[PDB]
């Protein structure tokens, strides 16, 4: 349950080796940071914010940190899935970026495992 | 113009389903405000908090559908870009509920 992360800091990794550390407060506020391993802005920390309640969570990263700006933003929505024994976050992500052709939106799936 | 131009401002946007959001962009591009689902659906006609971040021409924000009044056991995230046509935000959304995931597109029109 995301309410069980109240007052904790936890690190999670997805199938690409992208990592996030999320702090969930007593009201379900989510702060932390994300390191992308996919793409541009690889290996640098980006600020992350969102919210969790019950079995669902959502969080956002803008890919600009004052070092590398990938002219893009990603948001994730997910649900908690308990594993034999652990808990994973099963997400769908939305990506927006501005390139030569202007704005483009993309989508995919990411599963985050608790470390 | 782009989201940097909204720093220190509060603005209202309406999507093609007639749902409404108000976004407050702080001086560092933090986004806070409220979302009202008007679609059909649960958690309808009540403000939910939204949070996210904006920089340049892109924005990302999310809503967890629990506000201490109605809980729809779900979370929606949007990522989008600002487009001049009027100014619109073209978004892709992801919705996670119960566990299942749905996706779609919303276009928000500045009021």
């Amino acid at each position: 349950d995301f309410d069980s992360l109240s007052g904790t800091s936890t690190t999670w990794v997805n199938e690409l080796g992208s990592v996030m550390t999320i702090d969930v407060d007593r009201k379900g506020g989510v702060t932390g940071y994300y390191v992308n391993n996919a793409t541009g802005c690889r290996g640098l920390p980006y600020d992350l914010s969102g919210h969790a309640h019950g079995s669902t969570i959502a969080f956002s990263v803008v890919w600009s940190n004052g070092i590398a700006d990938c002219r893009s933003a990603t948001s994730w929505a997910g649900y908690a899935r308990k594993t034999f024994g652990g808990v994973q976050i099963v997400t769908q992500w939305s990506l927006a970026f501005v390139g030569k052709a202007g704005g483009k939106i993309e989508t995919g799936q990411n599963v985050f495992t608790y470390q």
